[PDB]
């Protein structure tokens, strides 16, 4: 009778391409990973920050974006599994969500990578304050 759910959508994705020639350091690939909303949505209303956990080999592997764009642009030798934490402007649980992102590169001779992973987040009975943020972001209220 006082229940609701608010669904919001996140898009995680990455692009990778084999450099025409490797960098001095022998980096073979450029890549970019991101978190975004669908078009006409503003996820910054409910996202405090996004944390991208790069392979321990990278300088400052804990890459924090506190405002859009939520992305990391890098060059590298190899794909890896990237924890991505999306922190919410929520005073209560859940305070964040963690994704395990498959940052895979294109093997020599394959076209560039351009992947998207769509994530629907369902908040059950958010606080008044957090519900407001989710809706401002373009979130959809479902009643029972
Ligand atoms: C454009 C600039 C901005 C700041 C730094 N950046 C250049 C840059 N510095 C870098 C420093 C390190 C790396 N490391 C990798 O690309 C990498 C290394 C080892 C990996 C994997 C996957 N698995 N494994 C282990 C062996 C099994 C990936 C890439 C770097 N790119």
């Amino acid at each position: 009778d006082n229940q609701c759910t608010v669904q919001v959508r996140l898009e995680l994705g990455h692009r990778a391409q084999l450099r025409k020639k490797p960098t001095t350091e022998g980096f073979t690939h450029d890549w970019m990973v991101f978190v975004r909303g669908p078009e006409q949505c503003d996820i910054q209303h409910f996202v405090e920050k996004v944390v991208f956990w790069l392979h321990d080999s990278f300088p400052k592997p804990r890459r924090v974006c506190k405002e859009p764009p939520y992305k990391v642009e890098e060059s590298g030798y190899a794909g890896f599994i990237m924890p991505i934490e999306v922190h919410f402007k929520n005073k209560e649980e859940p305070r964040k969500v963690c994704f395990t992102y498959d940052l895979f590169l294109n093997l020599e001779g394959n076209p560039p990578v351009n992947h998207l992973r769509c994530e629907k987040l369902t908040f059950n009975n958010p606080t008044t304050e957090f519900r407001y943020k989710l809706l401002r972001a373009g979130g959809v209220m479902v009643m029972p």
